[PDB]
C-alpha cells in the first residue's frame, strides 16, 4: 500500500508533499486541474437524455392519446387525427420547454443554496488560516481539523494530542476510535473529540468509501413529496377513466352511437383532463421557496422540508443557542473565591488565561474581554500547551512557564467536572454547590476556575493536586425578539418548548423573563418509565406534551423527548448545535441546525439556518406556510379544472349528442399551460394554523368547484341550443343547431371560467377582496384576449369552429362574469366543512 494501514509516516509527507503547512495556492491548482476532486459526477448527464425530454406517467397517457387518434383513424384513413397528433406533440414540446427551462432557472438560483450546504474544509494557505470548500481540497497537503468537522479525505494525523473519530455507518461500529499522530483517518468520519493538524492523503473517490461504491441504486426512493404528487396525478387520471373508459364507452352501445367518429369525446377528456402542468408547477414552487428561504436566512438542505415546516406543531428550542444571545457577562460582586490568596478581581484573569484568544468560543471571547484589556490575558505568560473544550470533559486548561522557569497551569470548566480534578473535601463541595444553586436561583450559569503547579516541569506529567480557585456567575442574556417570537409562534400555532442542559432553576428563571411559562421539568425525571415521579397520575408522554420545556437535557434524553412528542402525533421542530444533537436532529420531523452549529449537526439536520435565533425559525415557518398555501391552491385548481373538463364535454355528449372539438380543448390546454407559471410567483397569505396537506379536502374543494363550472357550462349549452333564451335577450346573432358557431361559444365560455378559477382557488376570502397582482391579471387578460379573438374570428373547418361575433362574445363574457361570483360562495361552502 502507498500509505493506508502501513505507517510510512513522516517519510510519506516528505517523499510526496515535499513541503509543510503553508503550501501555496498555485501548487494546489496544478494538481486540482490534473484530476483530483472530491467525488464523481452522476451518470446520464450526456446528450440531454432526460434534460430535454420528459417521461412521467401523465406523458405516457398523453402518448397513448396521440397514438389513439392515429390508432382510431386507421393510420392515414382519417386526416384530422394526425393534425391533432402533431398538435398533442406540440403541447408536449411546449410543456417540456417551459418545464425544463424553469427547473433549470430554479437550479441556477439554488447554486448559492447548494454552495451554502457543501462540505467545507479548513486550511492554511500562504500562511493564512482559511476555510474552503471540500472540492478545492488537494490530496497530499496539510489541513487543520477541529471538533465536529467532517473529515473530507483520507488523512494522516500530523502532531498533537490523540482525538476520537466516529466511523459508524462507514464501518458500522458504534464506538468512536482514538486516533494518534501518524495514524490514518478516512473521509466521512466525524470527530467526537479533540483537535489536531493532519496531512490529507487521497480524495473521497480513492477513499475506501468511494472504492466500496460499485453500482448506483435507488437512494431515498420513498420520498413523500413525489408520492403525494403522484397521488394528485392518480386522482385526475382516475376521473378521466371514470369519465371516458366507463361512461363514454358505456354510452356507445347502450344508445348505439357512432363508433369511429365518437372517439373525439374520449380524446377531449384525455387532452384537457391530464394536468401535465401540475408536476412542474409544484416542483418549481418549492425551488423558488427555497431561494426565498435563502434570502430569509434558512438553507433547505432538504428541499421537501417546506411541507413539514408548514405542518410544524411544536418547536423544541435550545435556550443557549436560539433563545439567548451567548455573549455571557459576569458581575464580579457575586464572584466567590476559595483558596484565599487569590482574589475576586484576579480569578477572572485565570479564566481569561484558560480561554483561546484568536478564534474564540463565545464564553472564551467574553472572558478574554471581561478584564477590559485583552493584552492582559496573554501578557508575557509564555504558554506551552492548551487543552481545548471536550464535551465529556467540560474543561479547558492553559500550561505556561513563568518567572524563573516555574511551570504553572490554570483551567476553566463545568464546576462538577472541575470539582473532580482534585476530589475536594465535602465541606468544599457543599459550599461550591450552594453558591452554584444560588447563582441558578439568581438565574446565572456557573463556570469554575482551578490552578495547579507541575513540579516535574514536563508536558506529560500530572501537576500538583488542583486548587479549587473559585467559580463565577454568567448571565445568558435573552435576545430582544425571542420574547416576541414565542408569542408570535403561539399565535401561529407552534408551541415553543425550552431545551437546555442547565438545571431547572436557570431555565425557569430565564424562561420567566423570556416569557415562556415555568411548567417545565428535568428531562431525567421524565426519561423512560422507570423513574416514577407520579407517572401513574400523569403519563410521562402526557406530561411531556403539557411541559413547557425540559432542563438538564442530555443527548439521549433529547432524542427521547422528540420521540415522545413525535409519538404524540405532533410535528416536532427541534434545534441543534453539537456532535451529539445529530440523532435527535435526524429523527426530528424538522432538524434545525443553528447558524454556528457544528458541520456534523448541519449534515444531520433537514434544514440549516445561516442566521441566528428563534425569530429566524418562526419567520421561516411563517414564510414556509405562505409557500405551502399555493401548492394546495394550485392542487385545488388543477383538480377543479380536471373535473370541469371531464364532466362538461361528456355530459353535453350524453344529453345532446354534441361532439366537442379536440383541437379547441388542445388550445385551452396550451393557453392554460402558458399562464400557470404565474401560480408559483403568487403572493398568497400564510395559513395561521399549521396544515398537513390533506388531499381529500383539496380534492373536495376542487371537485365541487369544477362540478359547478361544468353545470354552468351545461346550462350555457342548453340556453343556446334546445331553448331560445340566449338569443331571446339581445340576440345579435341566434343559433341552435349551428354547431361550428355553437362550440366556438362553448370554447370561449369554458376558457374564461377556467382562467378565473385561479382567482377563486388562490383566494381564501372573496376573490375580488384579495388583490390578484399584475402577473395573474396579465396572464388572464392576454390569454382571454386570445381566446376571445379565436372565438370571434376563427373559421376553421378542421377545428369544427366558425367565428361568432364580438356582440355574442360579449354576452359570453357577461355570462362568465355573473357565473364567476357564486364560485366563492361554493368555495366557502365546501371549505366550511
Ligand atoms: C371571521 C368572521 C368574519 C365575519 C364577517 C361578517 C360575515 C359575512 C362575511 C361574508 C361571508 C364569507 O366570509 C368568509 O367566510 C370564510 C369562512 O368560510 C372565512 O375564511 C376563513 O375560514 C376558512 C376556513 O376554511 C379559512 O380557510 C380562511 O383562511 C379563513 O379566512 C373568511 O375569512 C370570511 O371572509
Ligand atoms: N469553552 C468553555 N470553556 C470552559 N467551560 C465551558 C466552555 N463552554 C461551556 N462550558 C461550561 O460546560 C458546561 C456545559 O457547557 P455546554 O456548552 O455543553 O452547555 P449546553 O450545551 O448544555 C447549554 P444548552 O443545553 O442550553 O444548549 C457549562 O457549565 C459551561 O459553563
Ligand atoms: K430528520
Ligand atoms: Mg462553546
Ligand atoms: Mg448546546
Amino acid at each position: 500500500v502507498d500509505l493506508e494501514k502501513i505507517p510510512i509516516e513522516e517519510v510519506f509527507q516528505q517523499l510526496k508533499c515535499s513541503r509543510e503547512g503553508l503550501t501555496t495556492q498555485e501548487g494546489e491548482d496544478r494538481i486540482q486541474i490534473f484530476g483530483p476532486n472530491k467525488l464523481e459526477e452522476k451518470k446520464e448527464s450526456k446528450l440531454l437524455k432526460f434534460l430535454g425530454f420528459m417521461w412521467n406517467p401523465l406523458s405516457w397517457v398523453m402518448e397513448m392519446a396521440a397514438i389513439m387518434a392515429i390508432a382510431l383513424a386507421n393510420g392515414d384513413g382519417r386526416p384530422p387525427d394526425w393534425q391533432d397528433f402533431v398538435g398533442i406533440i406540440c403541447l408536449l414540446v411546449i410543456n417540456s420547454t417551459i418545464s425544463f427551462i424553469e427547473e433549470n432557472n430554479a437550479g441556477n438560483a439554488a447554486a448559492a443554496l447548494m454552495a451554502g450546504l457543501a462540505p467545507k474544509t479548513k486550511v492554511l494557505r500562504d500562511g493564512k488560516w482559511s476555510e474552503q470548500e471540500a472540492a478545492i481540497l488537494v490530496p497530499g497537503d496539510i489541513v487543520s481539523i477541529k471538533l465536529g468537522d467532517i473529515i473530507p479525505a483520507d488523512a494522516r494525523l500530523l502532531e498533537g494530542d490523540p482525538l476520537k473519530v466516529d466511523q459508524s455507518a462507514l464501518t458500522g461500529e458504534s464506538l468512536p476510535v482514538t486516533k494518534h499522530p501518524g495514524q490514518e483517518v478516512f473521509s466521512g468520519s466525524t470527530c467526537k473529540q479533540g483537535e489536531i493538524e493532519a496531512v490529507v492523503i487521497a480524495t473521497g473517490v480513492h477513499t475506501f468509501f468511494g472504492k466500496a461504491a460499485h453500482l448506483v441504486d435507488s437512494t431515498n426512493q420513498v420520498g413523500h413529496f413525489q408520492k403525494v404528487l403522484t397521488a394528485i396525478g392518480n386522482f385526475c387520471i382516475c376521473s378521466i377513466a371514470i369519465g371516458m373508459v366507463i361512461e363514454i364507452i358505456v354510452m356507445y352501445p347502450i344508445q348505439r352511437r357512432k363508433y369511429r367518429d365518437g372517439i373525439d369525446n374520449l380524446l377531449v377528456l384525455l387532452i384537457g383532463g391530464i394536468p401535465i402542468a401540475m408536476p412542474t408547477v409544484l416542483s418549481v414552487t418549492m425551488a423558488i421557496g427555497s431561494h426565498r428561504l435563502s434570502q430569509q436566512g434558512a438553507i433547505t438542505k432538504r428541499m421537501t422540508a417546506i411541507e413539514e415546516m408548514a405542518g410544524m406543531d411544536v418547536l423544541c428550542s435550545d435556550k443557549t443557542g436560539t433563545l439567548t444571545l451567548n455573549k455571557l457577562s459576569v458581575d464580579k460582586n457575586l464572584v466567590e473565591v476559595f483558596c484565599k490568596g487569590v482574589e475576586k478581581d484576579q480569578v477572572l484573569l485565570f479564566a481569561a488565561m484558560a480561554s483561546r484568544v484568536e478564534n474564540q468560543d463565545a464564553i472564551d471571547a467574553a472572558m478574554v474581554g471581561m478584564l477590559a484589556d485583552p493584552k492582559e490575558a496573554r501578557a508575557g505568560i509564555r504558554e506551552v500547551h492548551f487543552l481545548p473544550f471536550n464535551p465529556v470533559d467540560k474543561r479547558t486548561a492553559l500550561t505556561y512557564i513563568d518567572g524563573s522557569g516555574n511551570w504553572h497551569r490554570v483551567s476553566k470548566g463545568a464546576p462538577e467536572q472541575i470539582l473532580e480534578l482534585a476530589k475536594a473535601s465535602n465541606d468544599l463541595s457543599k459550599k461550591v454547590l450552594s453558591i452554584i444553586d444560588k447563582y441558578a436561583e439568581r438565574g446565572l450559569r456557573s463556570l469554575a476556575v482551578a490552578r495547579q503547579v507541575v513540579p516535574e516541569k514536563t508536558k506529560e506529567s500530572p501537576g500538583a493536586p488542583w486548587e479549587f480557585v473559585g467559580l463565577l456567575p454568567l448571565f445568558d442574556p435573552p435576545r430582544h425578539d425571542s420574547a416576541e417570537t414565542i408569542r408570535r409562534a403561539l399565535n401561529l400555532g407552534v408551541n415553543v418548548k425550552m431545551i437546555t442542559g442547565d438545571q431547572l432553576a436557570i431555565g425557569k428563571e430565564t424562561g420567566r423573563r423570556l416569557g415562556m411559562g415555568t411548567n417545565m421539568y428535568p428531562s431525567s425525571a421524565l426519561l423512560g418509565t422507570h423513574k416514577d415521579a407520579n407517572l401513574a397520575s400523569i403519563p410521562v408522554e402526557e406530561l411531556i406534551e403539557k411541559a413547557d420545556g425540559f432542563a438538564g437535557v442530555f443527548p439521549e434524553h433529547k432524542y427521547e423527548i422528540v420521540k415522545k412528542l413525535q409519538e404524540r402525533k405532533h410535528i416536532v421542530g427541534m434545534t441543534g448545535d453539537g456532535v451529539n444533537d445529530a440523532p435527535a436532529l435526524k429523527k426530528a420531523d424538522i432538524g434545525i441546525a443553528v447558524a454556528d452549529a457544528t458541520d456534523a449537526a448541519r449534515g444531520a439536520s433537514d434544514i440549516v439556518l445561516t442566521e441566528p435565533g428563534l425569530s429566524v425559525i418562526i419567520s421561516a415557518v411563517l414564510t414556509s406556510r405562505a409557500i405551502f398555501q399555493r401548492m394546495k391552491n394550485y392542487t385545488i385548481y388543477a383538480v377543479s379544472i380536471t373535473i370541469r373538463i371531464v364532466f362538461g364535454f361528456m355530459l353535453i355528449a350524453l344529453i345532446w349528442e354534441f361532439d366537442f372539438s379536440a383541437f379547441m380543448v388542445l388550445i385551452i390546454a396550451i393557453l392554460n399551460d402558458g399562464t400557470i407559471m404565474t401560480i408559483s410567483k403568487d403572493r398568497v397569505k400564510p395559513s395561521p394554523t399549521p396544515d398537513s396537506w390533506k388531499l381529500k379536502e383539496i380534492f373536495a374543494t376542487g371537485v365541487v368547484l369544477g362540478g359547478y363550472q361544468a353545470i354552468m357550462t351545461v346550462i350555457f349549452f342548453w340556453a343556446a341550443h334546445k331553448t331560445d333564451f340566449f338569443s331571446d335577450t339581445f340576440g345579435v346573432r341566434s343559433i341552435r343547431d349551428n354547431n361550428h358557431e355553437l362550440m366556438g361559444a362553448v370554447y370561449l365560455q369554458v376558457s374564461i371560467i377556467s382562467q378565473a378559477l385561479i382567482f377563486v382557488t388562490r383566494s381564501r376570502s372573496w376573490s375580488f377582496v384579495e388583490r390578484p397582482g399584475a402577473l395573474l391579471m396579465i396572464a388572464f387578460l392576454i390569454a382571454q384576449l386570445i381566446a376571445t379573438l379565436i372565438a370571434v374570428y376563427a373559421n376553421w373547418e378542421f377545428a369544427k369552429i366558425r367565428g361568432i361575433g364580438w356582440g355574442w362574445a360579449g354576452v359570453i363574457w357577461l355570462y362568465s362574469i355573473v357565473t364567476y361570483f357564486p364560485l366563492d360562495v361554493f368555495k366557502f361552502a365546501i371549505r366550511y366543512i
